[PDB]
């Protein structure tokens, strides 16, 4: 008997619930098994029917810890790299994590059981990607957010695809949570109803694929260059290595690159620091028509006679005279949490010994800022994890926006999938926004990303190398360029206030 108590029943469930949590994982980079996606809602919203509402937040945080748990673990190497920590601490902090975005898939669970309790269409396929948009927006807010793995993002090269430029990934999330939903009412109902609707919803989409938003402009097309110099991890004579590699990497492409991009970080020292070199630097790239786009860190002394030390990207050259007043350059907004800040850690500053605070804090730029322009060229920049989320990028986008930027340095991951998962979300801007995306690492991925998502050039990670190639700029408004989040939250409020208010029938 024991095998079939109602308790053992409810433990197969938090199984199978890990396991279709880990089946997501496939759908993103590198594994690219978009189906994977589908399979692992599947089980999310099969697994929860007919429980009572803190059973199936259990469910549902069993499904979030096999998801997190098996496509963020990838944390672990930067953690055991540089954290200073024996493995067991190690670990446990890859579990805590996992189980902390576990909580809103929880509270997805359980909210959508408790108010939804019967298995019905209204529950998988309206209830459910409205509250499935609430706890994923909740996700990726509470303490600044972590939006990692939105199986949206696996449709970039999938039948889903066309609905990113109109209405943004959310809405691939918002469709596949319904069509899911419906795929699993089937077959637990033994029905063949809501299969034939979950697949009418699933491909009406597939010929939006097909429609270009934008008009390419071949008349400003350039040679760019992307220097990835695979730099690794207080040396002055490192960082004197470290601009002979780039320099010397970027000398040979003035006067045939339009544009050439150094990665995050690239410089890696003080901007007041290196006034002669970036001068220099500017001159010998004016003189030859080219420009220079790096990132750079900057202690700026402002108004109370303190140091705001930003994570920048600056302009040189044609286009783009340096200077440390110039305002052509971006402050990096969103920081990475526990990379460039912990979160909370303003309010638990007071009662800190002054010797164990770390010697800087890192400080924000503004949300919007304007594009950068060199060489004539306008660039929406965004750096390294600022460029997952798509509302702010798309904030930051001017119809006259000629290219997407993103420069980063990924090398805290090593091999792991972290990097490609980076990628694979960077990639959705840029078919988003209808504009190709320059994407400049230190050793991966670097790659030139077309204005429909698609790879149009990249270099292998791990290697000092340069990826030239010749970029065409696109003009031309997406529906979701000109919109934003909006259109899907009314969607979502419709859905949603429909939803409750015949739960309270
Ligand atoms: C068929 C039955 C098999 C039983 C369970 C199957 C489901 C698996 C998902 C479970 C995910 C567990 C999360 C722990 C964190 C991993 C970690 O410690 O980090 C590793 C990192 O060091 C490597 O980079
Ligand atoms: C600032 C932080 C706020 C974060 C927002 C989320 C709020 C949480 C409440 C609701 C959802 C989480 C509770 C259900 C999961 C825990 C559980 O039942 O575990 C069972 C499992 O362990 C069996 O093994
Ligand atoms: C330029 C503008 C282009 C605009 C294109 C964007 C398209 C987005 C809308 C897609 C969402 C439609 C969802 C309908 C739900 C039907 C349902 O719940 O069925 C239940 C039944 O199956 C039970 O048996
Ligand atoms: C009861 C409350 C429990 C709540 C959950 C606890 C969360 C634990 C996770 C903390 C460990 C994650 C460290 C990631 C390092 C990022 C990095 O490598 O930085 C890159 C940056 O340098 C690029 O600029
Ligand atoms: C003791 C303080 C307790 C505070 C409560 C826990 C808060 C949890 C929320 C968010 C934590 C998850 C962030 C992981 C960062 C890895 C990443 O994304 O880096 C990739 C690349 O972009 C870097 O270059
Ligand atoms: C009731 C019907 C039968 C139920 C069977 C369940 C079928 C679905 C799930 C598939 C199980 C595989 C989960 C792990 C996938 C590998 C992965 O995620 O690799 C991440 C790795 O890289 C860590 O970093």
């Amino acid at each position: 008997m024991a095998f079939a108590s109602l308790i053992e029943r409810q433990r197969i469930r938090l199984l199978l619930a890990l396991l279709f949590g880990a089946c997501g994982t496939l759908a993103f980079s590198p594994y690219d098994v978009w189906p994977a996606a589908i399979i692992s809602l599947m089980g999310l919203q099969a697994l929860t029917f007919n429980r009572r509402p803190l059973q199936s937040a259990a469910i549902g945080f069993c499904w979030g810890f096999g998801l997190f748990g098996s496509g963020i673990n990838w944390v672990y190497v930067s953690i055991a790299t540089f954290g200073g920590m024996p493995g067991p601490v190690n670990i446990f902090l890859v579990v805590l994590l996992a189980a902390y975005l576990s909580l809103y898939t929880g509270l997805f669970a359980g909210v959508l059981s408790r108010l939804w309790p019967k298995t019905t269409w209204l529950r998988v396929a309206i209830a459910a990607p409205a509250l499935w948009q609430v706890t994923e927006f909740l996700r990726g807010w509470v303490l600044t957010g972590f939006p990692w793995l939105q199986f949206g993002y696996s449709q970039i090269d999938g039948p889903l695809k066309g609905l990113a430029p109109i209405m943004g990934v959310e809405a691939i999330n918002f469709l596949l949570m319904m069509v899911s939903g419906l795929l699993a009412l089937a077959l637990v109902k033994r029905n063949w109803r809501p299969l034939v609707v979950a697949v009418v919803l699933f491909a009406l989409p597939f010929p939006l694929r097909y429609i270009q938003w934008f008009t390419p402009q071949p008349e400003k097309t350039i040679q760019v260059s992307m220097v990835q110099g695979d730099i690794p991890q207080w040396d002055e004579g490192q960082l004197l290595n470290t601009l002979k590699i780039y320099y010397n990497a970027t000398a040979p492409l003035m006067g045939k690159s339009s544009l050439i991009i150094w990665p995050e970080s690239a410089i890696t020292d003080l901007e007041i620091n290196q006034q002669p070199f970036l001068k220099a630097l500017d001159g010998e790239l004016r003189d030859k028509g080219s420009s220079l786009v790096t990132g750079i860190v900057d202690a700026r002394l402002n108004k109370q006679n303190r140091y705001d030390t930003y994570n920048t990207i600056i302009t040189l050259g044609k286009g783009a005279p340096y200077s440390y007043e110039s305002a052509d350059r971006y402050n990096k907004n969103h920081l990475v949490p526990f990379g460039e800040f912990v979160p909370l850690e303003s309010i638990l500053r007071p009662l800190a010994p002054f010797f164990d605070l770390p010697m800087s804090s890192f400080s924000r730029g503004p949300y919007i800022q304007p594009p950068l322009s060199a060489n004539g060229i306008e660039l929406t920049a965004a750096i390294c994890y600022e460029i997952i989320l798509g509302e702010q990028v798309r904030d930051n986008f001017r119809p006259d926006t000629d290219y997407l930027l993103t420069i980063s340095n990924d090398a805290w991951f090593g091999k792991s999938i972290g990097p490609w998962q980076h990628f694979q979300m960077a990639r959705m801007r840029a078919l988003e926004l209808a504009r190709p995306l320059l994407r400049s690492t230190n050793n991966g991925i670097t790659a030139v990303i077309g204005p429909q998502g698609e790879i149009q050039a990249m270099i292998p990670q791990f290697t000092r190398e340069v990826l030239t190639t010749n970029v065409t700029p696109t003009t031309g408004l997406t529906p979701y360029a000109r919109t934003g989040n909006w259109p899907l939250w009314v969607l979502t409020a419709l859905f949603g206030f429909a939803a409750v208010l015949m739960s309270l029938r």
